[PDB]
């Protein structure tokens, strides 16, 4: 749905989604839950924001993967499972993240 | 009295405490592996940046609760087992969840 025909709330949710993605490295599902649970956006505004904020979730997975590697010295395989099972990144996002680790 | 690099490590440590919310042990490792500080500069920074690790545990507890819809008890275990916060930091964090 085009940006100009969308409620103000959806545009504010997009602004908030961009803030979260630039600071905390969330998967689409983590961000979807954050916008509803913390910011109190409706499910529809959150669902719109996670898809329409220009977020590259492969890059989000890579940044989270680097954090796990640097803060905890977790193995690439342990990081891949954590990103999928726990953070709820897709398998392809987690595979891309770990292929770009040290 | 302290080297410039110890003071920039403190300034870097404060940046993580305002946006990322790492435990002392996660931050100690981060400053070395990611930021390329010496182990001595990192060990100094994690203790001398005025960081409240109780507050860091609470901020990280809120992230788990809202991003993953985690229960208070699952968050408590996660903060200790995964994040390496102390038990006292994790107990404070969970007691302060709404």
């Amino acid at each position: 749905p085009e940006f100009s025909k969308v409620p103000k709330e959806y545009r504010t949710a997009v602004s908030k989604a961009k803030q979260y993605a630039s600071t905390v490295h969330m998967s689409k599902e983590e961000l979807r839950s954050q916008l509803v649970s913390f910011d109190k956006y409706s499910q529809d505004a959150s669902d719109y924001a996670v898809e329409n904020s220009g977020i590259d979730y492969n890059k989000q997975a890579l940044e989270k993967a680097k954090q796990y590697q640097d803060t905890l010295s977790m193995s690439p395989d342990a990081i891949r499972d954590q990103l999928v099972s726990f953070d709820k990144f897709t398998q392809e996002e987690a595979d891309y993240a770990v292929a770009n680790l040290k």
